[PDB]
């Protein structure tokens, strides 16, 4: 219910993710670790690349163990390290030392940020997807099995530049939203995997075949700033967005997240209707154009803005664009994903972020890509 200690534990720059505060080894070793819900390893900075702050020194820790085993991870960055364990704790966190699985980052590409405040990242998917295989057991796992933390956490991502929110670990704290949590069930332990059934824009259904909307998967990650949507949908929600905000004309390019407008109630609300608990059961999330159109504050050559909704090759990604419109609680313990309007999103006078239901919704388990 309240977790005071806990709150406002994340930090962050803008377009640069959400980081929490870790210690690592024995004596404590202090690093900033990106909370991320789109990957299962936790994989810290152990080589003094230049772009980081601080890294892990397994030479200064008595705890630490080494499991003589390497692990090469590419994405579409990469990176290199050795596993090992050692002793780890939250200092913004609940009270209690965990002996788990860390990835010692030796070599990296397009991995870390240059001008970062973090030097490792926080996988707290599940098994199935870390690396190099499901032996390797997640940060969270770890947590739960050697104490009595509840098997679920939650967080709050507040946008728009310094950022911040809340990690609440092992429960909730009601003040960090408002009105009710509506859940989607968590269609596999994989990824945070949930279903959407259907997607409006401005109120106006996109009427496709929803299972174009979760082709291959849909999922919630923390760790990526767009909501990313399927080629197809993608498609069909910029056409809408186009014809929603017709007052206005803006080239091909900035839809396609090719170059900036420089310059809210031009444009549209999205919705996303998710799969309830219940049969026949939904809900709907919606976001406004504050979530979707993200200033960059960088740009030496010029109030400039980027669109950051875009075409996917992986499914849906919603991310930092969703997820700073609410309160998003991972209950592993009951396979669900709890979503309410969040305190802290950034909104105006006239227009809120949404949580709403229950809505009458048939056949959504053949939404889902087998
Ligand atoms: C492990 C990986 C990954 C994430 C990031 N994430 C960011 O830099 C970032 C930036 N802004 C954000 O919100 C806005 F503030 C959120 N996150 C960086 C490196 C990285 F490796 C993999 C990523 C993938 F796309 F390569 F798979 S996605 C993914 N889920 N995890």
């Amino acid at each position: 219910g309240s977790f005071v200690e806990m709150v406002d534990n994340l930090r962050g720059k803008s377009g640069q993710g959400y980081y929490v505060e870790m210690t690592v080894g024995s004596p404590p070793q202090t690093l900033n670790i990106l909370v991320d819900t789109g990957s299962s390893n936790f994989a810290v900075g152990a080589a003094p690349h230049p772009f980081l702050h601080r890294y892990y020194q397994r030479q200064l820790s008595s705890t630490y163990r080494d499991l003589r085993k390497g692990v090469y991870v590419p994405y579409t960055g990469k990176w290199e390290g050795e596993l090992g364990t050692d002793l780890v704790s939250i200092p913004h966190g609940p009270n209690v030392t965990v002996r788990a699985n860390i990835a010692a980052i030796t070599e990296s590409d397009k991995f870390f940020i240059n001008g970062s405040n973090w030097e490792g990242i926080l996988g707290l998917a599940y098994a199935e997807i870390a690396r190099p295989d499901d032996s390797l057991e997640p940060f969270f796992d770890s947590l739960v099995k050697q104490t009595h933390v509840p098997n679920l956490f939650s967080l709050q991502l507040c946008g728009a530049a310094s950022v911040g929110g809340s990690m609440i670990i092992g429960g909730i704290d009601h003040s960090l939203y408002t009105g009710s949590l509506w859940y989607t069930p968590i269609r596999r332990e994989w990824y945070y995997e949930v279903i959407i059934v259907r997607v409006e824009i401005n109120g106006q259904d996109l009427k496709m075949d929803c299972k174009e909307y979760n082709y291959d998967k849909s999922i919630v990650d923390s760790g990526t700033t767009n909501l990313r949507l399927p080629k197809k949908v993608f498609e069909a929600a910029v056409k809408s967005i186009k014809a929603a905000s017709s007052t206005e004309k803006f080239p091909d390019g900035f839809w396609l997240g090719e170059q900036l407008v420089c310059w809210w109630n031009i444009f549209p609300v999205i919705s996303l209707y998710l799969m309830g608990e219940v049969t026949n059961q939904s809900f709907r999330i919606t976001i406004l154009p504050q979530q979707y159109l993200r200033p960059v504050e960088d740009v030496a050559t010029s109030d400039c803005y980027k669109f950051a909704i875009s075409q996917s090759s992986t499914g849906t990604v919603m991310g930092a664009v969703i997820m700073e419109g609410f309160y998003v609680v991972f209950d592993r313990a009951r396979k669900r994903i709890g979503f309410a309007v969040s305190a802290c999103h950034v909104h105006d006078e006239f227009r809120t972020a949404a949580v709403e239901g229950p809505f009458v919704t048939l056949d959504m388990e053949d939404c889902g890509y087998n």
